[PDB]
């Protein structure tokens, strides 16, 4: 079958190739895959930050159709809905794994990247690691769910927000759109939305964002303060790749304010120290969410408290789809289409 | 009323004065000061480090017995044994006074640096605010407690360390002391101290700590990952100015981590973005607490479970122990002491 996978010296971008799958074993499925939507981590992989996974499958927002099941299967049976994510199997028996937490398995499989992910037209997955769509959810719109949705729904709930506080996202890309739409529409949060990005933020606002800030033509950080009462906000979510962003967020919070890191740029930042210690502040990192986090990110995707904003790609368009998110160029996501 | 003040121009020193305070309002009380510790934080007022503070009393790191009552007070009555802290007096009714986190409060005064403190015969305090010390606590240790001592009980609290994991102390002198007490002593944590003085760990080993690691001669983060079976600590505690000390510090935690600052880095601290990510840590700090930490805080000390190192001196003799303080010659506090009999 056809696939994207990283290529024998990671450059950033993806073979085409003709792969054949391997059988399933008797606590997996294969899949018919219907959508792999393109995500940041995608393009680090292939660049080969996290090291050189040449011939590996890439795609972690993979939604398809379960075509055969393994013996031992009875979570599953054949023509269900699933999902492939980042948060691809976990040893199910670890101090993470049991305790709530199970992205952070040290064992962990993570789609598209030690393991072959959604972005072929097959897929093999392990059962009950692979969450159901539900039924009034369009399939297009749970792949962004499967990693924008499913992480900054977890990082809004690792923020702490209450409704009625006041949140900051940085970023309106794909997951910063998302982002936005579930701090309004489900955590009850007042938004405010920083992007350099005029066409993002015009977005932003559509969907949710009660205030919009540019950040190429004011000081985000000035205005945050006036804004809510010259303290800050509660928290930050930041989904910009940019060193300043991260750094803009942790001087936006009032006294005890959280901020999370979701997004990966290959950089480090400078920490305030004195902010978190006089202010009590707080800086922490989310990643993805586990399998009951996924669950519930649908189900208000089902309900309709978010929408994601998507369009449709064809696989050999995986490449330029790469330059267009290196370009900022993308609103929501895009999404492969295998049908 | 002999007093200890911030200088004219702010010069790192203190003038020895008379003053005569005003009448005490009705919420509030007088106090004859018997102790008073001298805090790196009293050097930074004095310096003018946090804006010119001319002729304001330092200290607060205060234990006094009350003298005299408002009309209105309740709390306290002639004769209590009472402390003076950096915590002074806070609005009451604002989002951080009321949800528990008055530390926080926006129109916080704070003794020593925006109201006269307890570097002085006499203070008057706010009878509301100023916590009881308890009877089976030596008043001398009362006052260490009431900065170092609340401050690395709180941070510890707010790192969420449960019985049975471990936690890294780094800085095994000064506040990690203290920190070390508290982990082990009252939190039940396993400890690991990390330190570039021997003399100081033999000593932080003979009060609890489990794992003493000389930084000068290995590198911690792979000690540390060695002894806690390849993930790391729970929690880091950091009580060291080295910026190295910090970066260790984040990259010993165990996935989920946290790492609670109680110093500041010398130089400025960075963390890598993808790290925080796919290992989920949080770092954070903490400075004093409210008055209900600073009550547990003390309790502790009076069931005998921690112990600060204290000793006492003259009022006279302040400038010399900033001098002292500066040339980085003092082990624990040296505490003004006011006291006759
Ligand atoms: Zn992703
Ligand atoms: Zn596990
Ligand atoms: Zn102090
Ligand atoms: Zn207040």
């Amino acid at each position: 079958m056809k696939a994207a996978v990283v290529r024998h010296n990671p450059d950033g971008y993806a073979d085409l190739v003709e792969k054949e799958l391997r059988a399933i074993k008797p606590n997996e499925a294969l899949l018919d895959m219907e959508y792999c939507g393109v995500c940041h981590t995608d393009l680090h992989v292939a660049a080969g930050d996290y090291g050189n996974k040449a011939g590996t499958v890439l795609g972690h927002e993979g939604i398809g159709i379960v075509k055969e099941i393994g013996a031992d299967v009875s979570s599953l049976q054949v023509g269900d809905r699933v999902s492939v994510a980042w948060f691809f199997e976990g040893c199910g028996h670890c101090e993470y794994c049991v305790s709530g937490n199970e992205t952070f398995c040290r064992e962990v499989k993570n789609a598209g990247y030690s393991v072959d992910g959604g972005m072929a037209e097959e897929a093999i997955v392990v059962a009950d690691y692979a969450v159901k769509v539900p039924d009034g959810l369009d399939p297009i719109e749970a792949s962004s769910i499967t990693c924008a949705g499913v992480t900054t729904y977890k990082a809004i709930k690792v923020s702490g927000v209450k409704p009625g506080d006041w949140q900051v996202i940085f970023g309106a890309g794909g997951l910063g759109n998302l982002a936005i739409q579930y701090a309004k529409n489900v955590f009850g949060a007042k938004v405010i939305a920083v992007d350099i990005n005029q066409d993002k933020l015009n977005l932003a606002k559509k969907i949710g964002a009660d205030v919009i800030i540019n950040s190429g033509d004011v000081n985000p950080v000035d205005e945050i303060k006036k804004i809510t009462g010259g303290l800050g906000v509660q928290s930050a979510i930041v989904c910009a790749v940019a060193r300043i962003a991260f750094e803009q967020a942790v001087a936006s919070l009032k006294p005890m304010g959280k901020m999370v890191a979701v997004a990966l740029p290959n950089t480090e930042m400078t920490l305030s120290v004195p902010t978190v210690v006089f202010d009590g502040v707080e800086v922490a990192g989310s990643l993805v969410g586990t399998r009951l986090d996924l669950a519930e990110a649908f189900q208000f995707g089902a309900e309709g408290k978010v929408k994601p904003i998507v369009a449709t790609r064809k696989l050999e368009e995986i490449n330029d789809i790469i330059d267009e998110m290196k370009a900022g160029k993308i609103e929501g996501r895009m999404v492969i289409d295998f049908t």
